[PDB]
RNA sequence: AACGGGGCGCCGCGGCCUCUAGUGUACCGGUUGUCCGGCAGGGCACUGCCGGGCAGCCACGCCGUGGGGGAUAACCGCUGAA
């Protein structure tokens, strides 16, 4: 359909200061600061008009189609994650599951290393991005923390992907005559806030 | 079975001549028939034939011949509204 005018409002929580800067004809840079840190997000080439009103972020589209109107809900959802990111933080939880070979997960500096995955001599090494903290709880659980939910979720997804074999190395998911097969890996199990 | 780690080929490409192999009517030797009287030296038999062989050329010989980065394909995912 067609939208003459549509508006959305995102209430800024207490202690959070939001700055909106126009870096181009339709580009925006939104800086969000809270007790837990500062996030910076870019909204480039966008039809959404972004503005501040006494403690809210106002999002508007004018003369918009479905494509442009759909971006109001998206930007509201992104901004809400930013506000919760600087007040409560984001924690993604992962579970280590093995069948015969116990995996050894350790964090050394800014490297996350997984050893003995399926008894392989190769070592899975991942680079931990700035703003992400990884802690290994016992032998079964991994926790990824940060203020940028996109950054934190993406890294947690990378850990899970690193243990998913592809091509000729992919094991059969089901066993003989239909039981569970070789299902080893690290699986993202859920998320929650730090506070 | 596999990832990872270690070692080496085959095919192709580019060079090289130290080794080995081929050639080598440069060169040295042996020897057949005849002719120059004999010896020695030599002509011809299209290097007469046979053996060896430097240089050069050469392969059947030796040497070199890789990893990375970027954007992507098939797609797999994150966040994410309509
Ligand atoms: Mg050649
Ligand atoms: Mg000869
Ligand atoms: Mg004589
Ligand atoms: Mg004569
Ligand atoms: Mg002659």
């Amino acid at each position: 359909m067609h939208v003459v005018y549509a508006v959305e409002e995102v209430p800024i929580p207490d202690g959070v200061k939001v700055a909106i800067e126009k870096t181009g004809p339709f580009d925006y840079v939104v800086k969000v600061k809270g007790p837990l840190g500062e996030l910076v997000k870019e909204f480039k080439n966008t039809p959404v008009i972004m503005s501040l009103s006494d403690g809210k972020v106002v999002l508007e589209v004018l003369n918009a189609k479905k494509r442009e109107y759909a971006l109001l809900g998206t930007y509201k959802g992104i901004l809400k994650n930013m506000f919760l990111g600087v007040t409560k933080g984001w924690r993604y939880k992962l579970k280590v599951i093995y069948t015969h070979f116990p995996m050894l997960v350790k964090v050394q500096g800014n490297q996350l290393t997984i050893e003995n995955f399926l008894g392989r001599k190769s070592k899975i090494v991942l680079e931990i991005p700035k703003g992400v903290k990884v802690e290994v709880k016992g032998k079964e659980d991994i926790v990824v923390e940060g203020i940028d939910r996109e950054l934190v979720s993406q890294f947690a997804a990378a850990i899970q992907a690193a243990t998913e074999l592809r091509g000729e190395e992919k094991p059969s998911p089901h066993g003989r005559e239909g039981g569970l097969g070789v299902v080893d890996g690290i699986y993202v199990v859920g998320y929650e806030h730090v506070k």
